[PDB]
């Protein structure tokens, strides 16, 4: 192992990402991309310039689990290869902001039952599973949450470390 993982997480910032469906998380895992609404896009762009690593921790609503976590490798950008997200009814892709490139650190699941001992000081000390899309997770809570995930032996953090 966990040493390179701990190195990547050092002095990182952490954000809870809530997806309405598994299909969008699968697309993010396959393509290394994420997009969010403009209020959260602005927060994440500020964070990306502010810290050595910005970590997104993903949870599909109603799943009772986190589906993994990833590190921002860029600020948001427009005009790239379009992403065939599952948009909610009535909503358009023009309501979205840019696309963030991300490097996955763990693609494994973690059930909320395993994180019940972790509370987030930035969300009223509620269990870390609770929070709106984009909620920041304080450093110690976010580090411990990431360390609870099963190790993802398919991932080599060597190339991630070199981007910092
Ligand atoms: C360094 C810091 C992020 C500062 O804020 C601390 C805190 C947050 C919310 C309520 C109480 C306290 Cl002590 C946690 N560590
Ligand atoms: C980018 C995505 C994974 C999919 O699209 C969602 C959306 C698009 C347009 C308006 C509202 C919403 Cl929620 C947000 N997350």
């Amino acid at each position: 192992g966990t040493s390179k993982l701990k190195y990547v997480l050092q002095d990182a910032r952490f954000f809870l990402i809530k997806s309405n469906n598994h299909e969008n998380v699968s697309l993010a895992k396959a393509k290394g991309v994420w997009s969010t609404l403009p209020v959260n896009e602005k927060k994440l762009n500020l964070a990306f310039r502010s810290a050595r690593s910005v970590i997104l921790i993903f949870s599909v609503r109603e799943s009772g689990k986190f589906q993994g976590f990833a590190r921002l490798s860029s600020e948001s950008h427009h005009g790239g290869s379009p992403i065939h997200w599952v948009l909610p009814a009535g909503m358009s892709a023009k309501m979205l902001g840019g696309v963030f490139k991300i490097d996955w650190i763990c693609r494994r699941e973690l059930p909320f039952t395993k994180s019940a001992h972790l509370t987030n000081p930035w969300n009223e000390h509620k269990p870390v599973k609770i929070g709106r899309d984009g909620q920041e997770i304080e450093l110690e809570c976010g580090t411990q949450l990431c360390l609870l995930f099963p190790p993802d032996e398919s991932i080599d953090l060597y190339q991630v470390i070199h981007k910092m």
